Protein backbone atom coordinates (compact mmCIF):
# COMPACT_ATOMS: atom_id res chain seq x y z
CA UNK A 1 0.00 0.00 0.00
CA UNK A 2 2.70 2.46 -1.05
CA UNK A 3 1.42 6.03 -1.34
CA UNK A 4 3.10 9.39 -1.94
CA UNK A 5 1.43 12.79 -2.23
CA UNK A 6 3.82 15.21 -3.92
CA UNK A 7 3.76 18.89 -2.87
CA UNK A 8 1.19 20.80 -4.91
CA UNK A 9 0.34 24.35 -3.88
CA UNK A 10 -1.04 27.42 -5.64
CA UNK A 11 -1.84 29.97 -2.95
CA UNK A 12 -3.87 29.98 0.26
CA UNK A 13 -5.52 26.68 -0.66
CA UNK A 14 -2.10 25.02 -0.46
CA UNK A 15 -2.07 25.45 3.32
CA UNK A 16 -4.82 22.82 3.32
CA UNK A 17 -2.63 19.91 2.27
CA UNK A 18 0.28 21.12 4.35
CA UNK A 19 -1.71 20.90 7.58
CA UNK A 20 -4.10 18.11 6.61
CA UNK A 21 -1.38 15.82 5.26
CA UNK A 22 0.99 16.75 8.08
CA UNK A 23 -1.65 15.62 10.56
CA UNK A 24 -2.04 12.23 8.88
CA UNK A 25 1.65 11.35 9.08
CA UNK A 26 1.77 12.47 12.71
CA UNK A 27 -1.26 10.29 13.44
CA UNK A 28 0.67 7.23 12.27
CA UNK A 29 3.82 7.82 14.32
CA UNK A 30 1.57 8.45 17.32
CA UNK A 31 -0.65 5.38 17.28
CA UNK A 32 1.95 3.11 15.70
CA UNK A 33 4.38 4.64 18.17
CA UNK A 34 2.81 3.28 21.35
CA UNK A 35 0.58 0.63 19.77
CA UNK A 36 3.83 -1.02 18.69
CA UNK A 37 5.45 -0.94 22.13
CA UNK A 38 2.56 -0.66 24.59
CA UNK A 39 3.91 -3.54 26.68
CA UNK A 40 7.57 -3.37 25.65
CA UNK A 41 9.38 -6.37 24.18
CA UNK B 1 -12.65 6.46 -10.90
CA UNK B 2 -12.94 10.25 -11.00
CA UNK B 3 -15.23 11.47 -13.78
CA UNK B 4 -17.48 14.38 -14.76
CA UNK B 5 -15.00 17.26 -14.65
CA UNK B 6 -15.56 20.85 -15.77
CA UNK B 7 -13.34 22.44 -18.45
CA UNK B 8 -12.43 25.18 -15.98
CA UNK B 9 -12.62 25.00 -12.19
CA UNK B 10 -11.44 27.53 -9.63
CA UNK B 11 -10.87 24.97 -6.89
CA UNK B 12 -8.24 22.48 -8.03
CA UNK B 13 -6.47 23.01 -4.71
CA UNK B 14 -9.66 22.30 -2.78
CA UNK B 15 -9.44 18.63 -3.74
CA UNK B 16 -6.43 18.51 -1.42
CA UNK B 17 -8.38 18.97 1.80
CA UNK B 18 -11.23 16.80 0.58
CA UNK B 19 -8.97 13.77 0.17
CA UNK B 20 -6.38 14.60 2.83
CA UNK B 21 -8.98 15.33 5.51
CA UNK B 22 -11.18 12.44 4.43
CA UNK B 23 -8.23 10.11 4.95
CA UNK B 24 -7.60 11.36 8.48
CA UNK B 25 -11.14 10.66 9.68
CA UNK B 26 -11.07 7.22 8.05
CA UNK B 27 -7.75 6.52 9.78
CA UNK B 28 -9.41 7.04 13.16
CA UNK B 29 -12.42 4.79 12.59
CA UNK B 30 -10.04 2.14 11.24
CA UNK B 31 -7.42 2.00 13.97
CA UNK B 32 -9.81 2.92 16.77
CA UNK B 33 -12.19 0.44 15.17
CA UNK B 34 -10.15 -2.69 15.83
CA UNK B 35 -7.92 -1.15 18.49
CA UNK B 36 -11.04 -0.83 20.64
CA UNK B 37 -11.46 -4.60 20.93
CA UNK B 38 -8.17 -5.94 19.58
CA UNK B 39 -7.50 -9.45 20.88
CA UNK B 40 -10.49 -8.83 23.14
CA UNK B 41 -8.45 -8.28 26.31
Amino acid sequence: EFQTLSPEGSGNLAVIGGVAVGVVLLLVLAGVGFFIHRRRK
